[PDB]
């Protein structure tokens, strides 16, 4: 659960756009701030994609894990410019940091 390392990853991975800062910007990506444990398409005043709401699922550890995996899959639509993982301890870690992050 290398938290040290999902901040360098996230840094330039994910937080490219998405912000695990409470009150971040609907920049090209949505918010991360409590992502773990509510619904999607719920952060209200954005542009979410099409397929953002079509999925409606739980995000957490497991639909994270599966989701990251294939963003676009997962999402059929979704401007969320990104190949996808593979290393587990990779998801791992960088779910980790964000648990430290945006579950500081
Ligand atoms: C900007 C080019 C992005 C990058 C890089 C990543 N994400 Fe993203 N994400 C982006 C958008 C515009 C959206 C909404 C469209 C959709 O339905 O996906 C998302 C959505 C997600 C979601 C679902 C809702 C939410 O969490 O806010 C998750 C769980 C998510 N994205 C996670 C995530 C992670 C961990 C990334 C790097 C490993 C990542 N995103 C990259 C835009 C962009």
């Amino acid at each position: 659960g290398d938290v040290e390392k999902g901040k360098k990853i996230f840094i330039m991975k994910c937080s490219q756009c998405h912000t695990v800062e409470k009150g971040g910007k609907h920049k090209t990506g949505p918010n991360l701030h409590g992502l773990f444990g509510r619904k999607t398409g719920q952060a209200p005043g954005y542009s979410y994609t099409a397929a953002n709401k079509n999925k409606g699922i739980i995000w957490g550890e497991d639909t994270l894990m599966e989701y990251l995996e294939n963003p676009k899959k997962y999402i059929p639509g979704t401007k969320m410019i990104f190949v996808g993982i593979k290393k587990k301890e990779e998801r791992a870690d960088l779910i980790a940091y964000l648990k430290k992050a945006t579950n500081e």
